[PDB]
RNA sequence: GACACCUGAUUC
DNA sequence: GAATCAGGTGTC
C-alpha cells in the first residue's frame, strides 16, 4: 500500500523523564510542526497517561476551533483507552501521584460528556518513521 | 558530593565494536595509576567493566578502603552481578577481550572486597576525571 | 511477541 | 546527525 501521512493535522508525543517519571506532553502541525499546546511538566506521571493526556487535550483543542483535522499518536495504548473512555493505568494512586490522575480523571469525564469527529489515527512508524510531535 | 580520595576508570575507544582500551586515575590528582593496551576488538562495555574490576584488584592489593567511580550503569551492574552480559561474537578474532573479560569475572568470583563501587554522576560535576580526550 | 516511553554509556 | 553497547518500565 502506498498509505501516506495525512499532512493536514494534529500529531501528539509525551516526553518523559523516567518512566513513571516527569512527564509532559505537547501536540503539534504535523506539517509545519508549529506546536499548538503544551503541558507543564508533571513529577510523576508514566508514558502512557501523558499519552492518553495528550490525544484528549487534542480532542478538545479541536473540536473548540470546529476543526475537522485527524489527530495522529503512535501510542496503541493510549489510542485504545481514548476509544474506550477509559484509561487503565497500573500507576498507584497517592499524594505522588495525585496530579497526573487528577488530570486523567478530568480527561475521562471530558470523554464522557463531549463529542468529537475527529478522527484518531495510529502513526504508522515502521512505514514512514518517527511521529512529528516528539521531542528530539 | 564529590569524594576525591577515590579512584576513577573509564574505557576509550575508536569505535564500538572497535579499538579498547581503558585507564583509572587518582581522581584528585589525575595521575595515572594504570592503563590498557589497547586491544584490537572489544566493545565500550566489556571495556568498562575491565576498568573497574582492574580498579578493584588495584585497591585490594593495597588494602585501601577508597571508592572507585564508574560513569557505566551497565558495567556497575554486571560488577554487582559478578557476570558481564557482552552480546559481542566469541571468537579467534575477540579471543583476547573474551579472555580478559572471563578473568575480570573470575576475579570476582574468588575474591573479598570492601571498595565501594560509585556512580559517578556526569550531569552534576561534569565528565569523569579518567575520561579519554576527543578524537 | 507487539505498541510505546526511558536510563547510562561508547564512538564516527 | 548516524551507529552501537547495555538495563528498565508502562501497557496491549
Ligand atoms: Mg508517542
Ligand atoms: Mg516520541
Ligand atoms: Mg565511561
Ligand atoms: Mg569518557
Amino acid at each position: 500500500a502506498k498509505e501516506e501521512i495525512i499532512w493536514e493535522s494534529l500529531s501528539v508525543d509525551v516526553g518523559s523523564q523516567g518512566n513513571p517519571g516527569i512527564v509532559e506532553y505537547k501536540g503539534v502541525d504535523t506539517k509545519t510542526g508549529e506546536v499548538l499546546f503544551e503541558r507543564e511538566p508533571i513529577p510523576i506521571g508514566t508514558n502512557n497517561m501523558g499519552e492518553f493526556l495528550a490525544i484528549v487535550h487534542g480532542l478538545r483543542y479541536l473540536k473548540e476551533r470546529n476543526s475537522r483535522k485527524p489527530i495522529y499518536s503512535n501510542s496503541q495504548t493510549a489510542i485504545k483507552w481514548v476509544k474506550d473512555k477509559k484509561a487503565k493505568s497500573t500507576l498507584v494512586r497517592n499524594e505522588e501521584t495525585a496530579l497526573i490522575w487528577k488530570l486523567v480523571d478530568e480527561a475521562e469525564e471530558w470523554l464522557n460528556t463531549h463529542t468529537y469527529e475527529t478522527p484518531i489515527l495510529k502513526w504508522q512508524t515502521d512505514k514512514w518513521g518517527e511521529i512529528k510531535a516528539d521531542y528530539g
